[PDB]
């Protein structure tokens, strides 16, 4: 019974199921049915528009970035299929369906114990937890260890959405919204560690370069739209595109950056009365701070600095992949939405594109090395899901193949690479401790 | 050379070429290059967003409406390919490329003689004039007569955009923008005639029903978004779609209605400083009223009443096609954007949905009868363009096959159907005279 119900709910999508969940929550909050329905349909509309602009990204910058990647003479044989290739592969796994109830049960358990405030409703990003569990299952060979990996990933991402709540509220303006999923949430700790290290270092901490600085320096050509147009021009030129294709891609990138906030605005409009009623009634009933709603990481693309970093980092990601030692993954499928990796890095640095560039370089290097490490597990995952081609080419990805959580869990439960496990674990544990202390300090400051 | 450059500009398309023309106009107005470029890229972004939402319409309500057309047991063998099928067919015509310089020369000649104020820049809708000329060429067999038809259609549509300038400025809020192209512009005279007849008739003129009336009647459920959601539900239910498909389509239609104005807003934001500079300098230099910029009829989809009529008229269009005497065309491809037919009908009636419904029924009946009349010419056009299938099935369309201009010109130059020509010519000439007198009266009132 459970299987087809979960499949139906997943197939409904964020467009339909998420408004249904929001309407149910609003009705449970004793709101008028008209307002509840209006908020629900507004959230559905916002997610439809998000899908439209994300498809525009994947269909315009996607092929352009891939053409740029192949254009440069490279020795990276394995291609990064990205989340467009990882997510269908992950949803075809054995534990794919049970991951949704496992993640929801974990979220509920941590909510009742007041270990988190993130009420995750975006169940279509539980394919990340599913990916972690599937790779653990492939490596160790134990179903119980796969479930343990799913539970650990879910708890970690909920706590990350809790810790980066201040950044989404202040920098991104998504008040009452957490972003626990995506690469941004679990690559944020690396950004926090880099920011702390830079602040410790004299001289480098003084270097500041925000998008507002670009605007003030370049006048009317420093607007976010002009930056997106110029970045699209650069991408098209590097990709070997013709002048017509270059200009069309440039206008499409500028349109992406102008239209992400516009299509994300309906979600905020729908959720604002819901959040107000929640903080009025449920927060008072249960005490503590207001509960956050966990949503898609595509909301982070509303910020213009995030889209600017997304456009800038495509050539930077390819250059990093060439530079990074012991890397065999060529970033192919994740290049279209490479801003997901550095979305939280921008927020941590308050939009400082210098610090953002440093953190993004570190993050991309780490993710590419981790993807190189998990090439074998990802190929086995493709073979299990049936997506492996006849030639048996190696499969690797950066959205989830390069996730530090998955690699750390696999190494901890297998110990196949002691030195790499120690290094990545030390770096990520320091990042986690730093981001937890940072969130605790921000909460203390807000309370005072 | 000329063919190559014309094809290159057409392939550049509204996304790129229109910003280039706008930037050139702004530079000719002695504006700063930064503001000129910002306006141009904003217009390009607006047109990218318009294309995104139009693609959403054609990919969600398109197949749903086609499934509705199949679902009802009908005897209309010939299917309406619509403008998605007519425009590629038209651009493959012999006169397709020369139509652009012919239309631009006609526009310039009428501008210098002060016969119009519409500066048409949307050259990708010159395929309407091309369609008229191609059908005239097929019927009469004379190249000169085809050129005459193209010239007549171009002059007529520029004058229509001039006459419906008040409706675009006031009802749609597109100040300083004319909409001379599309089915809305040349089906507006029928709406004007219907409105005049209704106003003459006592009792019926007192009946008023607007979207605001629905909003006041219902509440949060009278919101335009709720109307779009309900209409999507109805379309999905009638199409035989499953509940998941029904709900996804409903949210997509509501998203269309909420997102069309948002993606149209960049065009207005970009064009406002240009219009201000134009009315400041060029209008004073050349006297008269401010010149209007002719753009895509998709700008008329920003209004929520227009999208509501678009959604409502799909089942109405199918019912009319069944009812209409001597009709053999089943509305298939134009159903997704059937609001283009009544976009100006809404504006003429000040959003009165009862009057809009009457005008739309009359307009759809007329267009379906005309498409039935021009089935043969459209089939010959398909054979000429090579798009005709092997079985030689009849081809007809409603976007341009059913245009009263094309049918009137063909009948005037061929005298194939004397009675039908007389009837349609009398009706359309009365509509043209009424809309010209209406525009003249509005201009006189504004002057006073």
């Amino acid at each position: 019974m459970f299987t087809e119900i979960m499949r139906y709910v997943l197939d409904l999508g964020p467009t339909v199921m998420l408004p249904i969940v929001v309407i149910l929550f609003s009705l449970l909050l004793k709101m008028k049915p008209g307002d509840a329905f209006k908020s629900g349909i507004h959230i559905g509309i916002g997610f439809v528009g998000i899908g439209l602009v994300i498809g525009l990204m994947l269909d315009s910058i996607g092929p352009a970035a891939k053409a740029m990647a192949e254009a440069f003479d490279i020795n990276l044989k394995v291609v990064d299929i990205g989340w467009p290739g990882s997510s269908p592969m992950t949803w075809a796994s054995q534990i794919a369906l049970i991951a949704i109830p496992i993640a929801i049960v974990v979220n509920l358990v941590m909510l009742m114990t007041r270990m988190t405030r993130v009420v995750n409703v975006d169940i279509w990003n539980i394919w990340h937890m599913t990916f972690t569990g599937a790779l653990v299952h492939i490596a160790t060979g134990s179903y119980a260890l796969a479930i343990v990996g799913v539970v650990v990933h879910a708890a970690f991402v909920y706590k990350l959405g809790d810790w980066f709540a201040k950044d989404t509220r202040d920098f991104f303006g998504l008040d009452g919204i957490a972003i626990p999923h995506g690469t941004s949430a679990y690559l944020g700790p690396i950004a926090v560690l880099v920011d702390t290290v830079i602040e410790k270092i004299p001289g480098l901490n003084r270097i500041h370069f925000s998008a507002d600085d670009v605007q003030k320096r370049f006048g009317a050509f420093g607007e976010p739209v002009t930056i997106g147009f110029v970045m699209g021009l650069v991408i098209g030129l590097l990709a070997g595109y013709e002048i017509k294709a270059v200009l069309q891609l440039a206008v499409k990138t500028a349109a992406v950056m102008l239209l992400m906030p516009r299509v994300i605005k309906p979600i905020m409009d729908g959720l604002t009365p819901i959040a107000k009623q929640a903080r009025s009634r449920l927060q008072a009933k249960f005490g503590g701070q207001d509960f956050l709603i966990g949503l898609d990481p595509a909301l982070l693309l509303g910020h213009t600095s995030v889209v600017s970093a997304s456009l800038i980092f495509i050539p930077l990601t390819i250059l990093i992949a060439v530079v990074t030692p012991g890397n065999q993954v060529l970033p192919f499928g994740d290049l279209a939405t490479i801003g997901f990796f550095v979305a939280m890095a921008v927020a941590v640095h308050q939009g400082n594109l210098f610090r953002t560039l440093i953190s993004g370089v570190i993050i991309m290097s780490i993710t590419l090395w981790i993807a190189t490490q998990t090439i074998g597990l990802h190929t086995q995952l493709a073979a299990n899901a049936g997506s492996l081609t006849g030639d048996g080419s190696l499969v690797a990805s950066m959205d989830q193949g390069g996730s530090p959580i998955t690699y750390l869990l696999v190494q901890a439960l297998t110990l196949e690479n002691v030195i790499g496990l120690v290094a990545i674990g030390a770096l990520y544990g320091i990042g986690i401790f730093l981001t937890w202390r940072r969130a605790k300090r921000f909460a203390a400051q807000a309370e005072s």
